[PDB]
C-alpha cells in the first residue's frame, strides 16, 4: 500500500548499500543537518563517501524502526571491517560489530535533520 | 487510554525523584537491558548505582518517537559524575551528553531496552 516514512527509509538504506549517491537527493533535503553540522546534501554525500572509503564492506541494516508522521528512530547494526582508524580507535582491518542509534526529522518525504550516536564502547571492548 | 509517551514521562518523573519502590509500575519483572536479562531488581540496582555515581543526574527527553509497542528517546544529560564514568576520568567535572534508547513495552511496562550513550561527546569535553 501507500508508502510511509518506514518505506522511504528502507529505500534510502538500499541506495546506500548500492552506494547510489547520485540518487541521494531523492531521500535527503538540500539543507540537511547531521549532528548539528549544517553541511547540506553535498556535505552529507561526502560523509557517506568517506564512511565507505574507511569501511569498504559497510552495509546498512535496521534492527528496530520506530516512526510517526514526521520522525523516524533506527537501531542499525553493523558487522564490518574498518581499514584503519575508526572513532579514533586503531581497528586496523579487524572485523567489529557495533550499533548506531539515530533520529531523523523528515520534511516533505526527505531527511532534514539527523541526530546519531555510535556505540564506541562496543568497539573498545572488541579491541581491548 | 494511556499512551506510551505518557507512561514514559511518568517513569522519568519517578526516576528524577529516585522513587525506586515504585519502579515495577513502569518496568517488567523480567526486564532486559542491553542484552542483560537482569530483571526488575537488576534494573533498580543499575539506577541506584547511576545516582550514586552522578548525584545531580536528571532525566529529560529532547525527542520522543513512539507507536503501539515501542518508544525511542533522545535524552540529554547535564551532570557531574564523581569519578570514572564510561572509563573516562570525569572526576567531578560537569559534562553534557546524550543517550539514544529504544524500549519494547509489554502490558504498559518496559520489557526490553537498548541504550547507546555518546562517549565521544564526553571525550571532547575532557580532551
Amino acid at each position: 500500500g501507500m508508502q510511509t516514512l518506514n518505506d522511504i527509509y528502507l529505500a534510502y538504506l538500499d541506495s546506500l548499500n548500492h552506494q547510489a549517491f547520485d540518487e541521494l537527493g531523492t531521500f535527503v533535503d538540500d539543507n540537511v543537518e547531521h549532528n548539528g553540522r549544517p553541511f547540506g546534501l553535498s556535505g552529507y554525500r561526502d560523509m557517506l563517501v568517506k564512511d565507505f572509503a574507511d569501511i569498504p564492506d559497510l552495509r546498512f541494516e535496521a534492527e528496530i524502526l520506530v516512526s510517526d508522521a514526521t520522525r523516524l528512530a533506527a537501531r542499525l547494526f553493523f558487522d564490518c571491517t574498518p581499514k584503519s582508524i575508526f572513532m579514533d580507535l586503531p581497528v586496523n582491518g579487524r572485523r567489529v560489530q557495533f550499533c548506531e542509534h539515530v533520529f531523523y526529522d523528515f520534511e516533505q518525504a526527505k531527511i532534514r535533520r539527523v541526530w546519531s550516536v555510535l556505540d564506541k564502547v562496543a568497539i573498545e571492548r572488541q579491541l581491548g
